[PDB]
């Protein structure tokens, strides 16, 4: 089972923390969005446009379940996987690290806000606020560790996680005797 499954909004650090944590632990890194593309030979966008969100979620759930079973390293989940009840079921029992971020920081860390075409319509910051409102409660539900990334740089985030993922060595005593 993965050492850690990372979940969070866009810009929360799934890629950055994924790499740095996997480096610190000396383990493999798998991202479920990349894994879907690798297993199908189709872009995420194409699967959505062509098959619809529900079939994307189906493919996604199979990939997530396989990775939870087979991957021993760090796993990062695509943002919407937790919307599938079967994915929430599959995660139960795993180490699930929720990288927390505010709307303002999430927008900044994903390229900033956009020009607003119509005063009466929404801008990028407002769309992000909507995604947060819907996703954040689900990340909270599935989490076993919550880490605020708003005021910690990536090195600090990784050190915080490592301090809470420790594994005692069962052969520790004997090692000192040989
Ligand atoms: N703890 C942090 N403090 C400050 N900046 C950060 C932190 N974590 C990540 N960043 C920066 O925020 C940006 C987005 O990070 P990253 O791509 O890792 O997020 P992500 O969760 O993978 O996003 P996406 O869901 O779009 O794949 C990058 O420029 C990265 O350097
Ligand atoms: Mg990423």
């Amino acid at each position: 089972a993965p050492k850690a499954v990372l979940v969070g909004l866009p810009g929360s650090g799934k890629s950055t923390i994924g790499r740095r944590l996997a480096k610190a632990l000396g383990v493999g890194l798998l991202d479920t969005d990349v894994a879907i593309e690798q297993r199908t030979g189709r872009s995420i966008a194409d699967i959505f446009a062509t098959d619809g969100e529900q079939e994307f979620r189906r493919i996604e759930e199979d990939v997530v379940r396989a990775a939870l079973a087979d991957h021993d390293g760090v796993l990062s989940l695509g943002g919407g996987a937790v919307t599938s009840p079967g994915v929430r079921a599959a995660l139960a029992g795993h180490t699930v690290v929720y990288l927390e971020i505010s709307a303002a920081e999430g927008v900044r860390r994903t390229g900033g806000n956009t020009v607003r075409p119509l005063l009466a319509g929404p801008d990028r910051a407002e769309k992000y606020r909507a995604l947060m409102a819907k996703r954040a409660p689900l990340y909270r539900r599935v989490a076993t560790m919550r880490v605020d990334t708003n005021r910690r740089n990536p090195g600090a985030v990784v050190r915080h996680i490592l301090s809470r993922l420790q594994v005692p060595s069962p052969s520790e005593a004997a090692t000192l005797e040989h």
